[PDB]
């Protein structure tokens, strides 16, 4: 089904670098990764027996400044994988034009198998592999899939053992450990501020559309409840284990409270449950992918029924779709804009750890919509400059970006 | 023994479990160091110098440098734990700590002070830090004793003005700080008031003690339209219904003159300052000047705590069933560490805020607190004193659960 | 040797400042002697494979106050006297306008223009490799000057953060996408006017009510002249030292901008009168604003000046001779340490932001900008009612009074 990630990003890397003319010799170098780890994690699980396990951490480009990527937990963590997500957070930092590279890291492993003393353990042991590669100006980690902001007071924790207290190094903190207001929810109110965006010059607004989500998690949760409270009407949800549908609109706030108490999509009240493997061709106006990458492909493609396609997760959307989509009319608003409120805004909890006084979250907020602005404004005039699509012209805003700076840098030793 | 029940009833409240309580209990690390150094004279003389360093799941610790001699373990750990919840009552991050060296100041020159603050600053070098433990003055030390530490330990790890705060001003310290205890004990009863509707302009207030915290706090409220009908020290006391001219009065002081001998009031018995007829009773000076024996005389209903432990337990009770409202000393007087916590920011972001800046954050602080407090004495049905501290005690073990125990 | 005219006017003054002061001679002793001096080889390959050695230098003056700060110098003659009195004289100078550095100096004897931009770049991150523990983000700060610019500063932040990690404020001047502030070209020129403002309203007037002659326009000229011009100043007499014009109604400073803009040059701008600029500080005006060299103010000239105020823009405009006599003329002299200190000053504000993680839009960067120069100037006005004495010792007291005090509290015992 899904085309590999690493060849896929590399394939629109590609496109991208045509459209600025790049030199053959700059763009490999912008293509390497500067350094990519991986490390042996072996951690006694409760009962004394040993597992093993391979942690990654894959630091794409650092031109721009300290490396920035979140840690994913989840079974098909791989080297292509993290090494897709590393090179689009490069990407994706210098389309908001925030001082930072891109890196990427996680752990194969499944987190619903694993304790909480096992996760917190082997949070920490990856934390000692890593701790001289990581750090407050060198790259500096946050939550992913199957990761949260407990996760990060783990690494915050064991880290400060070796360098002293280091709040910036990661951020997706809890409030308590000097995390950022509005952080939890930043990607999906990000999410909604880029759609709104978008919608502006097509003269729409939220309330005009149906939605379908895949994922509920930190970004479909909260990308749902924005969208349900301006207006937005939510026709379908899918999570793993199941999904929920209603055609007048799921009653999103309802579904939150059911889910908080562990009820599973399925069995929602307000709502008719549904095969989440019908959710990405689901009739809808709009389509927000919060799950997986890849999950748009050429086989499933010619039967999205969305105009609007708003990537809120990574990469879900490969190529091939891309071309098939866009022959279908439908418009992609591609991840390296529309998902990046949560480094936006995470880039602003390092700031206020490094100056040492919090930030109130009317001040985050006011500014994650002054960046979110801003970086769809210059997508616009670069689409237009480059006559390109959208996904091409957040890519080559950044890409430039990259250069710009590694070329300022050069290349003497 | 007083303290552990306290913190034993505090800890029941927010419903800790004994393991937690436990370890909230032992230091993080206790340090001594032997301090020699030469006198003037060539000979020598040994002391020992200490830190405990109780508490840093909420950030770098912070705390005063006694040099005192008759040094108690038992009281040096109390107040490194007392710091732990105070820095937390206020919201700033840091843990506590207390440190000293057991000397008498006054058997020393002043090169021979130096000296001695510089050794100890070499023995202690790579246990203190900016994001460490953040020294401070305290008994028999000052803005100057800072500022050698400063220099010595920049020796070791560079340029660190964060390093300890208390400095002089042209060595990174921060404007508004000798005000700061005073000015915040203001903002923190203005705070209070506004709670019941009250506002300074309205009240009347008697003060204890005319020295760094009462003069301030004199001229803050004076300045708000408070009328100041009594003020003491320790010579004399002077008392006008109508309220104290203070600016007059803080001539009179700088002139070298006597509160009894000035002319802008009555003379009164300093004795009768706690029991005079105001709304407002604040202690400024000393500790331990309310008990079961003067409590029922208290005219006031609002005391403002800023002199530490003022009003023992009986008086506590006995103040309460008449009503009296007591603003605790953890918080009321919590403006001065909360100005070394800007003098930190300030200095760790390389760029200094004016007097007025400082000021506005400060009561920012100060009446956040407020709230936070208030609204944790409502969820826990419990007074100031009680909600104060179980704030601040449940913010560090809220800290300490998140950060969790593998190894 | 010992001759320029940056060290004879700095120890001049800092002796003059020192006896006001009455500083006891043991502390002015340590304070003349350098902290740190140090020379180190820089060896590189050409681009033809070829060896080519020099030796590069840094003077750390003081830092009692802060990190140190100063310009590196890609120049062939070097002159250690003045080398240690430039680095001494930015001691003083970061301590007049309160900013927290002290002083430094450095750079290496070579010439840039028979360098590629290869070469150039080699040479920077070798000379960088020989000097990377002895700078520093809270420890020494450097900075272009003669023979260097953003792009080599970009190179010392890229070398010296292989050693130490990503170290953005360890160098100003940088390019603005490596973290390089706003409002940096104009900083000079328009803390020139900042200072101006200051010294006018003392008299309670302002730059609308005077005439103005401008000596250079280049960075500090132009910014200078266009910031006068748009707060209604009649800007009379421009000279560019290869020409110079005057216009009796105030010169059009917008279309004399637009005309050096077309590659013109002073003497064809037809906007004004054809005028000998060695005729510039002679020239009829209220305000002279020396701004391109140093010197240029006389025992032979100072006489036939007309101007009431002098603003010195420039480096060192007046000499020892000239300042008695225009004093003794009632002439009133803004100085050269405290006028043209805005470079710095946004210097110091880009070292800041790097260390804060967020930068400044422009506008912050002039208020805080005009702020600092505002409360420099009130704090020399100060000075001279303390010690009665003229506004240049007013500064060089409150600078050098600053970093006694701070020596003195750090104290001298091991
Ligand atoms: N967390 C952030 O700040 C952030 C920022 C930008 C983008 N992203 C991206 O958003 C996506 C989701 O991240 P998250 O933080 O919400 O993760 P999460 O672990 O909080 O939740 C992931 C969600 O996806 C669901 N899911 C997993 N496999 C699925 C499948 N096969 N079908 C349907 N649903 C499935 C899970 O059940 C869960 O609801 C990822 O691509 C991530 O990289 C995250
Ligand atoms: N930042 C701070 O200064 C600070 C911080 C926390 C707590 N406190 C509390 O405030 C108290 C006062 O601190 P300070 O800096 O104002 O001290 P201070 O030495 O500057 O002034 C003390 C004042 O108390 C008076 N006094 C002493 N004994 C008295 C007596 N028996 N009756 C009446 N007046 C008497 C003195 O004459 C003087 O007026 C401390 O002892 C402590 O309890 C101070
Ligand atoms: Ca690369
Ligand atoms: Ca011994
Ligand atoms: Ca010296
Ligand atoms: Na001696
Ligand atoms: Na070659």
């Amino acid at each position: 089904n899904a085309m590999n990630a690493l060849v896929a990003t590399n394939r629109n890397f590609q496109r991208a670098s045509r459209i600025l003319g790049l030199d053959s010799k700059l763009e490999k170098s912008l293509l390497i990764p500067y350094r990519e780890i991986k490390v042996e994690c072996t951690i006694p699980k409760d009962d004394g027996s040993l597992v093993s396990y391979v942690g990654f951490r894959i630091q794409h480009d650092n031109a721009r400044g300290p490396m920035k990527g979140g840690i994913r937990y989840h079974p098909e963590v791989d080297p292509d994988e993290v090494n897709a997500l590393a090179q689009l957070m490069t990407w994706k930092t210098a389309v908001v034009d925030i001082p930072y590279g891109g890196a990427k890291g996680g752990i194969g492993c499944n987190p619903k198998d694993l304790s909480i003393s096992e996760l917190e353990r082997l949070t920490r042991v990856f934390t000692q592999k890593i701790h001289d590669l990581i750090g407050i100006h060198r790259d500096v980690p946050a939550p992913d899939m199957g990761t949260n902001s407990q996760t990060m007071a783990w690494i915050l924790d064991e880290y400060s053992k070796f360098h002293g207290h280091s709040p910036a190094v990661v951020t997706g903190k809890p409030i308590d450990l000097g995390g950022s207001l509005g952080r939890e929810a930043a990607t999906g109110l990000g999410v909604v501020f880029a759609t709104e965006a978008l919608f502006a010059e097509y003269g729409k607004s939220i309330s005009d559309m149906t939605f379908a989500i895949q994922g509920f998690g930190n970004v479909g949760t909260w990308a749902a409840k924005a969208i349900f409270e301006r207006g937005g009407k939510v026709v379908a949800v899918s999570d793993i284990n199941g999904a929920i549908s209603n055609p007048n609109g799921i009653d999103i706030a309802a579904l939150l409270k059911h889910k908080a108490g562990n009820g599973s999509l399925k069995d929602f009240s307000g709502g008719d449950a549904m095969n989440p493997n019908d959710l990405l061709v689901h009739d809808c106006d709009v389509l927000i992918p919060c799950a997986l990458g890849g999950v748009l492909n050429k086989e499933n493609a010619n039967d999205v029924k969305a105009k609007f396609i708003i990537e809120a997760a990574n990469h879900p959307t490969d190529p091939d779709a891309d071309e098939i989509l866009s022959k279908k009319g439908v418009i992609i608003l591609p991840d390296v804009y529309a998902n990046a409120g949560g480094v936006t805004v995470s880039y602003f909890e390092w700031v206020q750890n490094i100056q040492g006084f919090m930030w109130d979250e009317e001040k985050v907020n006011q500014e994650l919509k002054r960046y979110m602005t801003k970086a769809f404004n210059d997508i616009k005039a670069n689409c237009k400059t480059h006559n390109c699509d959208l996904r091409m012209g957040a890519f080559t805003l950044g890409l430039n970006r990259v250069a710009r700076a590694t070329l300022l840098r050069g290349w003497e030793a």
